[PDB]
């Protein structure tokens, strides 16, 4: 089934180990206002886009952009980001493969305070099973900061392989993934929901405080996170509908997957909450002191409120294996596409597969050694928050302002008719032509503006850091204008004409020999 594909890599970690840490930031409904609105707002007229655009041309992440010759960088853009994005997305996977193996016994690792790992500030005042996550798991306490890492562990080292042989031996040359992870979550909050104390915690969820929606910082986060889950700005949607049907409805599937994600991410917020909640009434302590902030809140309150009720084995096993499934085919979607529209852009290393994914996986094993590290924590944060970032907002608002001016929204609203008996409506237009693409610029630009620079605790990272990690988000944004500055120079004639190859499709060769184009005239922009 196609639909199963596109489901499967949609719905990933992002939706139950990111959206619960940035509701928890944010406060309960000052979080979700910003996420619904910039979702229906662009999120799914971007997938169907994307959708669209990949089934009619058939040709990659890549290859479509001979609609505009010149916007090509853009195709490199995303493999740049997914590749960059695979460096730290298979260090949660190694996390959870730990935790599993450390899960299966009677005396669970993160009962008490009586053990080696353990400080004289145990509250069983820090808790218990934030102490194990960062002192017997990650040994966080043997690191000064970023400019002292230390050398590799050997246990999550092991765990790292293990995930890189999956991945590589799975692509050399779904089912399962479609029901369980949604049995464990269905199960996983009729449990919360149960439990005393969790009405507080949803009247928490489901609160808005309008004084931080007047900051620029909820509505980045917002728009970063929807592209982030969507999978819009990686080039996967492109790649996985150029291998489809022609005659394909990908309005239901963009609707559907769209659904399923916001349905998938709004449980898993109110498990969470419920399960804050629950502890905070447990103890005596307000919710928002309950844990600090950080990519460790799944990880932290998931064990510590499921430790407290009868069979927490069994709890932390299903959890695990639920968490494993709900990203290892996410991590095979993103390589996947970088090596197809690598091998598919250079036809020379086409049959020598083998050889280029063998280089692939080394070359991200030996990358993401670094987070492995007794430092790796710091390293982590940096690439979650320099991979993603401005750079997959840029790349989507260049895909978007390419497809519908430079090329047409009545072209492809024509293109989408003839490849179904439907043509889109006003409200699909008018979003594509003039409600996304202001929208995106708009937060592109208060994102580089306010920089706030990341943090983990109390741990204020260096200058050089700052700028390594500027250095890593310019080294994606800036494949646009160096092959557009290229593809101006290889083409010859004057500078009108070499203007005329560049901006018009290659499919009116004919018409631009004969000195008509359709990028020349005012009617072609003023079109809606
Ligand atoms: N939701 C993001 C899924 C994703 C995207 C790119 C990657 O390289 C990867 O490993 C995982
Ligand atoms: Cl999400
Ligand atoms: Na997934
Ligand atoms: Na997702």
């Amino acid at each position: 089934d196609f639909l199963l594909s596109v489901i499967g890599f949609a719905v990933d970690l992002a939706n139950v180990w990111r959206f619960p840490y940035l509701c928890y930031k944010n406060g309960g409904g000052a979080f979700l206002v910003p996420y619904l609105l910039f979702m229906v707002i662009a999120g799914m007229p971007l997938f169907y886009m994307e959708l669209a655009l990949g089934q009619f041309n058939r040709e990659g992440a890549a290859g479509v952009w001979k609609i505009c010759p010149i916007l090509k960088g853009v195709g490199f853009t995303v493999i740049l980001i997914s590749l960059y994005v695979g460096f730290f997305y298979n260090v949660i996977i190694a996390w959870a493969l730990h935790y599993l193996f450390s899960s299966f016994t009677t005396e669970l690792p993160w009962i008490h305070c009586n053990n080696s790992w353990n400080s004289p500030n145990c509250s069983d005042g820090t808790t218990p099973a934030a102490e194990y996550f960062e002192r017997g798991v990650l040994h966080l306490h043997q690191s000064h900061g970023i400019d002292d890492l230390g050398p590799p562990r050997w246990q999550l080292t092991a765990c790292l392989v293990l995930v890189i042989v999956l991945l590589y031996f799975s692509l050399w040359k779904v089912w399962i993934t479609a029901t369980m992870p949604y049995v464990v979550l269905t199960a996983l909050l009729l449990r919360g929901v149960t439990l005393p104390g969790a009405i507080d915690g949803i009247r928490a969820y489901l609160s808005v405080d309008f004084y931080r929606l007047c900051e620029a910082s909820v509505w980045i986060d917002a728009a970063t996170q929807v592209c982030f889950s969507l999978g819009v700005g990686f080039g996967v949607l492109i790649a996985f509908s150029s291998y489809n049907k022609f005659t394909n409805n990908c309005y239901r599937d963009a609707i559907v997957t769209t659904s399923i994600n916001s349905l998938t991410s709004f449980s898993s917020g109110f498990v969470v909450f419920s399960f804050l909640g629950y502890m905070a009434q447990k103890h005596s302590v307000p919710i928002g002191d309950v844990a600090k902030d950080g990519p460790g809140l799944i990880f932290i309150i998931y064990p510590e409120a499921i430790a407290t009720l009868p069979l927490s084995s069994a709890w932390a096993v299903v959890f695990f294996i639920m968490l494993l499934t709900l990203g290892i085919d996410s991590a095979m979607g993103g390589m996947e596409s970088v090596i197809t529209g690598l091998i598919d852009e250079f036809q020379l290393l086409h049959r020598h597969r083998e050889l280029f994914t063998l280089f692939i996986v080394l070359a991200t094993f030996l990358l993401s050694l670094f987070c492995v590290t007794n430092g790796g924590i710091y390293v982590f944060t940096l690439l979650d928050h320099f991979a993603a970032g401005t750079s997959i907002l840029f790349g989507v608002l260049i895909e978007a302002i390419g497809v519908a001016w430079f090329y047409g929204v009545g072209q492809f609203s024509d293109d989408i008719q003839q490849m179904t008996g439907q043509r889109p409506s006003l409200y699909w237009r008018l979003c594509w032509k003039l409600v996304s693409p202001c929208f995106l610029l708009f937060v592109v630009v208060v994102s580089i503006v306010t920089f706030r620079p990341p943090h983990y605790g109390a741990y204020i990272f260096p200058d050089w850091a700052n700028a390594l990690g500027w250095v890593i988000a310019t080294s994606s944004m800036a494949m646009v204008p160096i092959y557009a500055a290229y593809k101006f120079c290889s083409l010859p004639g004057s500078f009108r004409e070499k203007l005329a190859y560049a901006i018009a499709p290659e499919k009116d060769r004919e018409l631009v020999d004969r000195g008509e184009v359709r990028q020349f005239t005012l009617r072609h922009w003023l079109k809606v």
